[PDB]
């Protein structure tokens, strides 16, 4: 399996640098195989999805990306407004490499 | 094979927009088994390279995104400058969900 202390920690830091603390007691991360996603969310119950078939291939720094844009659809909603883009950004400078070299790592 | 209509009207239509019009006597699309890439360019000749395995999954709107984002590095070269960037984001607003769309797509 992949490592929790890892998961953990970047999902509490995640949450504490977005300002989620208020949902702390609700946010769970949970690792199940998923049809058309590499990650999603449980809007109702406050879950993080990431799928377990893509998990083995992400870096350290892919999952912390990963999980940062999931929180960023708890906390905004469907869609990558200004305000979505730019906590992004400001949680990873060099997310436009990452999501291009993301894609080409990962087509099967 | 897929069909070339769209893909002629598409590079005409961005190479228009991006003023490379100066270029459409060199830039052309050619389809090809990728090892590592979805796309790629040859910017010592001005080919486009689509990858020949992803281009019957991609929708229309990725094809358009996909040929704007090479079109841009044959435009300003290897890196994703502010001008690229703001470029980029002009033709496609919703950029970034594409991006993410694209890696849950190609992954399954
Ligand atoms: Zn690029
Ligand atoms: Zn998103």
């Amino acid at each position: 399996m992949k490592d929790r202390k890892i998961l953990n920690e970047i999902l509490s830091n995640t949450i504490n640098e977005l300002n989620l603390n208020d949902k702390k007691a609700n946010i769970k991360i949970k690792i199940k195989p998923l049809k058309r996603k590499i990650a999603s969310i449980s809007l109702t119950n406050k879950t993080i999805y990431i799928n377990k078939n893509i998990l083995p291939y992400l870096s350290d720094e892919e999952i912390r990306f990963i999980l940062a844009h999931e929180l960023l659809h708890l906390k905004y909603g469907k869609y990558h407004i200004n305000e979505f883009e730019e906590e992004l950004l400001f949680l990873f400078p060099n997310k436009e490499a990452i999501l291009f070299n993301l894609i080409n790592k990962l087509f099967q």
